[PDB]
């Protein structure tokens, strides 16, 4: 009843304020533009500080006409009204929003630890308890997310940052989505697509599930399951229903791993009647202490080494571009209700 009752009142906040959605709570001049931390076909990630408080931020920025050329249009409006509705610890969270005659922003809480995809690649693989520890993290997003009618359908390393007590920040809801019952787009990454997505099924929230196998099994072995050189490679060894596990996989995470990465949605643990405790009760999990987790009362496997609240060394270097806003207002129809 504990879980029930935690449950429901998240519903009810977050319902609260996906009803009446927040709008335009700054403007861009309000903000110091520091350095560019990514760049994307239709929008980037800058480090801003904020002029009178000093604060610092990440600043999502999504160009109006390329969203809409890109097809964008319904996900970007998606992002936003979830981002600024939600509220997990183990969520970036939303600060601002507002838009102008270009572009859309959101100012995002900076988290200054990078990537996990970096540290990953860094160490090569991680151990099972230190890949546990983060998994644990995303099994309970994922209830949180689910149970408010949710699906995230981007869960990847590059989506993971490392925050300054080392626990997981999800970042990136640019394909989130409120769904009762079944979606259709086609949307990810593909290394992390369910076979009932390169399908062109109608599918639901066990797509997360598979992407969270899809996510353990490369934490733990340094490389994602399903790899090739093109995407239609990748998606031929998807639906197969075949996996090899490194020897060094403990039998439990072998376990595990065939019940998440399982073809038929029907049978992947987090869709059955007994829903995500089928994945918190597996015997791979028999050391997580979920409420300790919960509350970030367990020690983390690393802290990310930077200096500061502003420190950039743990991203990487982009070309930095203007962020150019038109005289003329572009879109303005399409975006409304940013
Ligand atoms: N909330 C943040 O601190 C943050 C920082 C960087 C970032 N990314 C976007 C993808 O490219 C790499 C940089 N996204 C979010």
């Amino acid at each position: 009843e504990s879980v029930k009752e935690f449950l429901a009142k998240a519903k009810e906040e977050f319902l609260k304020k996906w009803e009446s959605p927040s709008q335009n709570t700054a403007q861009l001049d309000h903000f110091d533009r520091i350095k560019t931390l990514g760049t994307g076909s239709f929008g980037r990630v800058m480090l801003v500080k904020h002029k009178e408080t000093g604060n610092h931020y990440a600043m999502k920025i999504l160009d109006k006409q390329k969203v809409v050329k890109l097809k964008q249009i319904e996900h970007t409006l998606n992002e936003k009204r979830i981002l600024q509705a939600v509220n997990f610890p183990f969520l970036v969270k939303l600060e601002f929003s507002f838009k102008d005659n270009s572009n859309l922003y959101m100012v995002m809480e900076y988290v200054p630890g990078g990537e996990m995809f970096s540290h990953l690649r860094r160490i090569g693989r991680f151990s099972e308890p230190h890949a546990r520890f983060y998994a644990a993290q995303i099994v309970l997003t994922f209830e949180y997310l689910h149970s408010l009618d949710l699906i995230y359908r981007d869960l990847k390393p590059e989506n993971l940052l490392i925050d300054q007590q080392g626990y997981i920040q999800v970042t990136d809801f640019g394909f989130a989505k409120r769904v009762k019952g079944r979606t259709w787009t086609l949307c990810g990454t593909p290394e992390y697509l369910a076979p009932e997505i390169i399908l062109s099924k109608g599918y639901n929230k066990a797509v997360d599930w598979w992407a969270l196998g899809v996510l353990i099994y490369e934490m733990a072995a340094g490389y994602p399951p399903f790899f090739a050189d093109q995407p239609i490679q990748i998606y031929e060894k998807i639906v197969s229903g075949k996996v090899r596990f490194p020897s060094h996989f403990s039998s439990d995470l072998k376990d595990l791993l065939r019940n998440l990465l399982q073809v038929d949605l029907t049978k992947r643990f987090g869709n059955l009647k007994n829903g995500v405790n089928d994945i918190k009760n597996h015997k791979w999990f028999a050391t997580t202490d979920w409420i300790a987790i919960y509350q970030r009362k367990v020690e983390a496997p690393f802290i990310p080494k930077f200096k500061g609240p502003g420190d950039t060394s743990n991203f990487d270097d982009y070309e930095e571009e203007e962020i150019r806003v038109s005289i003329n207002e572009k879109c303005g129809k399409e975006f409304t209700e940013f």
